[PDB]
């Protein structure tokens, strides 16, 4: 990807058949893992979304051949669907399968590895991957920023947890590092939950709540938070972080490089 070019993975998705919509809707409803799941059915259902067409059928349909409940050869010939119709998802999960490298043997790539031909098409997995790549092992860090911030800026809530992680190890602002935790919290990630229930704990050490003061009221919301999305990971929390305003930190106050 030279030059790093950032676009929405929206405007490279083909359209939903409504009738395979529906059906696909039906069995991801059905396939709830806090349920007890009819597998035939919602097998059943994703193949028939999948005959025509609908792309996120595939890719989950795809996971239960992994995964059984397995079918190797199915899965990859789902991903080859996909990648068949350029849906961005489809690169990002054969390289995640087979690997990155592999990528440039496929002519649907057009000579980019997986991740980089996925990233091209602005999908949020690939493009928080090879950010985290250009950060922390190549160096790059404006540029692994920039990859990571495409990813973030379309809602992908892992990408605003390895914001989080660059603020507050790397850079060490701590507000900031802390508005991208709850950011990420709020869009159901149950790493920065987990970090953030412990930030205003009185009995974590100073780096764990990033030299935040101790508040008894943060710490019951934040534990409280994370105990129920532990258990359902499909919980949001869309007023968190306008209900309960971070407080100011001790030194940085709401921006380490704005004290004031
Ligand atoms: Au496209
Ligand atoms: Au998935
Ligand atoms: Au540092
Ligand atoms: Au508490
Ligand atoms: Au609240
Ligand atoms: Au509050």
């Amino acid at each position: 990807l030279r030059p790093f070019i950032c676009v929405n993975e929206k405007d490279h998705l083909p359209s939903l058949d409504p009738q395979a919509d529906a059906w696909y809707r039906e069995a991801v409803a059905l396939a709830k893992p806090d349920t007890l799941r009819p597998w035939d059915r919602i097998v059943d259902l994703y193949s028939k979304a999948v005959e025509r067409g609908h792309w996120k059928a595939m890719h989950n349909l795809a996971s239960l051949y992994r995964t059984g409940w397995k079918d190797t050869q199915k899965a990859l010939d789902l991903y080859q669907k996909m990648i068949d119709l350029k849906v961005p998802q489809g690169f990002y999960d054969m390289a995640a399968m087979i690997g990155n490298r592999a990528g440039v043997k496929n002519p649907a790539t057009d000579g980019l590895t997986f991740l980089d031909k996925a990233a091209s098409l602005g999908n949020p997995p690939a493009l928080t991957e090879l950010g985290r790549l250009y950060i922390y092992v190549a160096g790059q860090d404006e540029l692994g920023l920039k990859y990571t911030n495409c990813a973030a800026g379309q809602g992908y809530a892992p990408a605003n947890y390895e914001l989080a992680m660059y603020y507050r190890l790397v850079a060490h602002n701590y507000p900031k590092a802390a508005g991208y935790y709850l950011l990420a919290a709020s869009q159901g990630n149950d790493d920065a939950a987990f970090f953030m229930s412990g930030v205003f704990d009185k009995t974590s050490p100073d780096v764990d709540r990033m030299w935040y003061a101790p508040d008894e009221k943060l710490h019951k919301l934040y534990d409280g938070i994370y105990d129920q999305l532990a258990a359902d990971p499909d919980l949001r929390f869309p007023n968190l972080i306008k209900d309960h305003p971070l407080p100011p930190h001790p030194t940085q106050g709401y921006d380490a490089d704005r004290p004031d």
